[PDB]
């Protein structure tokens, strides 16, 4: 297909960012359409990393122009680091990144919000990065933030900056008793790279239209993951928007009727960070194991991330929810030497039955229980292989045993990190 949606089926750090990397070898277009610098991912070219946040995976690649469309909420000093550390690193970034002027723009009183809000709820946090992304999406929604646009005219974005700062300090002092955020700086921290922000920008949703009708490539890149999203998540323990496949058309201006293919991105444990719902969530030693071999820390914030083994219940939710087209099966090789794997097949509910279904809400899963299907590890080293036939028969029919349970097909496979230490089966854009 001409346009490609990649994103998580889980609950993030599937491993998109290596996956985009990869396949935008052949797009014009990369866009990332939700979320904001909560998001953290490591590419890893010949050796050479480099951890994306808000920074669409394809900013490597000359041919490809990247986007943030007006679905992300938008940090100017976030985006400013990046830049930065990419461009003392031989990336022109300002020449290949463009913007959304609907994009929405996360400032330091949100960051504070975020905090005080986290903090205020106590022991039922919901363990956010810290970045601010609930508030402005909040801010957002409310039709009182500020978007990208709103730089347009200096002196009355000002004034809106005044009252909105205004307005949450008031909350932030009376309400949580913590420190109120200076108007003044935000302003002066905006102002000083307000003309390299506005220069990015670009009519996305009209551009996604032309580009359509040439037919260039276009690919699609999400945030976080299924599991994560606002209204089809373990709510509350989710970010604030759709991680799901509908969000492309929302958070880019594209039409619904586009989408040709969309890749699951599915790694072959779970994992999940913050708070909330993981009904296979390891304790004992395989779960230090897959963290250890897995290198299982958040990329945003460091955090430790939960391991548990892959749910296939969990999964054929997203497989639902996104429409999926194909899979991409990721950090295979960490599973390297165990001596069984596990697949989660159906819940056993706290009243007695067995479904084969995911509940909606964070409250709802309490006493659900995992039922799993064990199957025969394999000790060979499958790291690297870049090809099938260098995967030992328990491997693939670890593989072939999540087709079957899925019933969507594993397009591409991943043994290592690298951008080559990858298995195309089958390639999205001419699939
Ligand atoms: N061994 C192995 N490692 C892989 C693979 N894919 C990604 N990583 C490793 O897993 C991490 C991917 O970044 P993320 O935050 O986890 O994913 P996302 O883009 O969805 O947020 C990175 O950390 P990293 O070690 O430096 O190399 C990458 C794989 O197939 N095998
Ligand atoms: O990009 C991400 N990768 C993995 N988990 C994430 C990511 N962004 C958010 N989360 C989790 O989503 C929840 C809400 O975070 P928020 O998006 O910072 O508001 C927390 O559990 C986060 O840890
Ligand atoms: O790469 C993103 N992380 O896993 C989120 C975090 O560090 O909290
Ligand atoms: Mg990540």
């Amino acid at each position: 297909g001409n346009n490609v949606v990649v994103l998580g089926t889980q609950w993030g750090d599937e491993g998109k960012g290596k996956i985009v990397d990869l396949l935008t070898e052949r797009a014009k277009y990369v866009v990332r359409y939700q979320g904001g610098h909560n998001a953290g991912h490591t590419l890893v070219i010949n050796g050479e990393k480099t951890v994306l946040h808000l920074i669409p995976s394809g900013i490597l690649r000359e041919n490809v122009t990247s986007i943030i469309g007006n679905g992300v909420v938008l940090s100017p000093a976030a985006l400013m680091k990046e830049m930065k550390e990419l461009e003392d690193r031989g990336i022109p970034v300002r020449e290949r990144l463009l913007l959304s002027e609907a994009c929405p723009l996360i400032l330091d009183y949100h960051v504070a919000l975020d905090n005080a809000r986290e903090k205020a709820r106590g022991a039922k946090a919901i363990g956010t990065t810290g970045r601010g992304i609930g508030p402005a999406y909040e801010d957002k929604v409310a039709r009182r933030g500020l978007r990208v646009g709103d730089l347009f005219d200096k002196e009355t974005f000002a004034e809106k900056l005044k009252e909105v700062m205004e307005y949450h300090n008031f909350q932030l002092v009376n309400y949580y008793k913590a420190e109120a955020v200076d108007y003044q700086k935000v302003l002066d921290d905006t102002m000083a790279v307000a003309d390299i922000l506005t220069s990015m920008v670009v009519d996305v949703s009209d551009l996604l239209d032309q580009a359509r009708q040439r037919g260039d490539f276009v690919m699609f890149e999400g945030a976080q993951g299924t599991l994560l999203d606002i209204d089809h998540g373990t709510y509350p323990y989710v970010t604030s928007s759709n991680t799901t496949a509908g969000g492309v058309a929302t958070g880019s201006g594209l039409g619904p009727r586009y989408v040709d293919y969309v890749l699951g991105i599915l790694k072959a444990y779970s994992t999940r960070v913050g708070a909330g719902p993981f009904p296979t969530e390891l304790f004992d030693e395989t779960g230090e194991f897959l963290c250890k071999q897995g290198n299982e820390f958040g990329a945003t914030t460091g955090r430790r991330r939960r391991t548990g083994w892959l749910d296939t219940v969990a999964v054929r939710r997203a497989v639902q929810l996104n429409s999926l087209s194909g899979f991409c099966l990721t950090k295979l090789d960490v599973l390297d030497g165990l001596k069984e794997v596990k697949l989660c097949v159906a819940y056993r509910m706290p009243d007695g039955r067995e479904v084969t279904t995911t509940p909606l809400a964070a409250d709802d899963w309490k006493g659900v229980e995992p039922i799993y299907e064990t199957m025969p590890g394999w000790s060979e080293s499958t790291f690297g292989v870049k090809d099938r036939s260098g995967l030992p028969q328990a491997a693939l029919n670890y593989i072939k045993r999540i087709e079957e349970l899925t019933g969507v097909p594993i397009d591409i496979i991943s043994t290592g990190p690298d951008r080559t230490e990858t298995m195309i089966l089958r390639d999205p854009f001419d699939a």
